[PDB]
């Protein structure tokens, strides 16, 4: 869980394991002296992880300067609820791929219309004044909820679903060729900020089931979220896959039903990120606080 | 607050209230033929009345000496509005907790920032010459504002920016844990004066959904809201928290909205300050006067 550590070379992160510092809380206790003679590492550089090392488990205040450096430096995609915003530190983020899974109905397909949603707002309001791409996988699209999530933002209805690229993706083939053509599409037009692909282990499951094909499965699996991961960070845009569920990058989230209209929302694998967990809702407007 | 009135029958407090006098600066300032002919009450009363309206927020004629000499005796922090400052006798005390709460956009939020600016100032300029502590709950905080703020005051926008500590509370268990922190941090930088807290119990209401965990809730708000009012009154530091809304805070500040520029703030409860309200206005300098 170490292998997120700010700038910090791979050859020290393997020496850190050696020594046996596996996560990030064994390197916080640490003293300097202490992981330096147990892993070279010249003292700088054992202090420097240490100190690092705290950061992420501890709470430190930046300063509203070093906030503004951020917030313009990247840039967010808002869930529309504030809470999750938080979770996120901000939103979806671009070049880079989220993920979220959970049971039917925890708020996977409401966030995904969401997001095809407010990307197409401007920066003020958390979008990138942009264009999304759905990939519908097992025909989960429904646009009454896009012209209700539009309703609610008070937006040209028409025009919103005009700035959704949908497609069909219906088996694995297509799945990995609709994607491959996805370096095109942006291309042609770049107003794309957004690819979402609602299911994307679906298909793979259907066609390679079995443990007997596990294995395969998570390898041609692997490949297809790679390709993902590499355009998001080329493009400079953001991506967010679904998997359906009762060691590829990016953040995975996972989401869980609470009392009917409340779901609640798990930061799992992910960096720059604070672990803990935040509830929002799933109304008629869409993905809201509670 | 007339409800305390000297002597007077509950029957005809209604008579008031019913009349439409809530306020006892209105009571103060009427006609004992005009209100006689509001309520019914006699004249014998209504005078009764109207006196005792006035000797409440008995106003005291002090020298220009004497306040010259208690402007400094006590520091105070400014708002921009000197109609707000007067409404704050001067301004946000330091060793005290100071609560604004309203509906969406009653300028608590602003405000707030307002603070955070005008607490680097010095006492001359209506300032502190500290620093601040922005605790953004829901993510109301916003660094082009911290700008034109700066800008409006003349002040070295990077300066500024870098004088303000920052940190999000994604939810309850953290905004607690980060104002335990809060006290290890002024311990380290006491140049800090001020601290906000925004929306302090947006958390609170929605991971305590209904009226359940509130054994603890509540048990644990109050540790929360103590501990920050013990920070105020060991470390000379003022601090204030907003809450949005549609027994421990020493200043609660109502705000509420007219056309919408214009907000009016009403003392709902303070020791000291003269109960009363005031209006002042959103400017895209900051907080002034309308």
């Amino acid at each position: 869980t170490i292998n997120d550590l700010p700038g910090i070379s791979q050859t020290v992160i393997n020496k850190l394991i050696e020594a046996g510092y596996s996560s990030l809380e064994t390197l916080a206790v640490a003293s300097p002296q202490d992981l330096s003679v147990a892993a070279g590492i010249p003292l700088s550089t054992a202090q420097k992880i240490i100190k690092e090392a705290r950061d992420a488990l501890d709470i430190r205040f930046k300063t509203a300067l070093e906030v503004k450096k951020e917030r313009m430096n990247v840039k967010k995609i808002s869930t529309g609820s504030q809470a999750l915003d938080g979770l996120l530190a901000g939103g979806i983020e671009t070049r880079t791929m989220t993920e979220f899974f959970g049971e039917f109905g925890s708020g996977k397909t409401q966030l995904c219309h969401q997001l095809s949603v407010n990307v197409q707002l401007p920066p003020e309001k958390g979008g990138l004044s942009g264009k999304a791409v759905y990939i519908d996988t097992e025909g989960t699209f429904r646009w009454e909820r896009i012209e209700n999530m539009a309703k609610a933002l008070g937006l040209d209805i028409d025009n919103v679903m005009n700035n959704i690229y949908y497609i069909r993706a219906i088996n694995t083939d297509h799945q990995i060729a609709i994607v491959d053509d996805l370096q095109e599409l942006v291309s042609k037009d770049p107003s794309i900020k957004l690819i979402v692909v609602d299911s994307v282990t679906s298909h793979f499951r259907a066609e390679y089931p079995g443990r007997e094909n596990l294995a395969v499965r998570q390898q041609k699996l692997n490949k297809h979220l790679h390709q993902l991961t590499r355009l998001a960070e080329v493009y400079d845009i953001a991506v967010i896959i679904t998997n359906q569920v009762m060691h590829v990058p990016g953040i995975r989230i996972q989401l869980k039903k609470s009392r009917g209209n409340r779901r609640i929302a798990r930061v799992v694998d992910a960096p720059h990120l604070p672990e803990g967990e935040v509830v929002f809702a799933l109304t008629e407007e869409g993905i809201r606080d509670a």
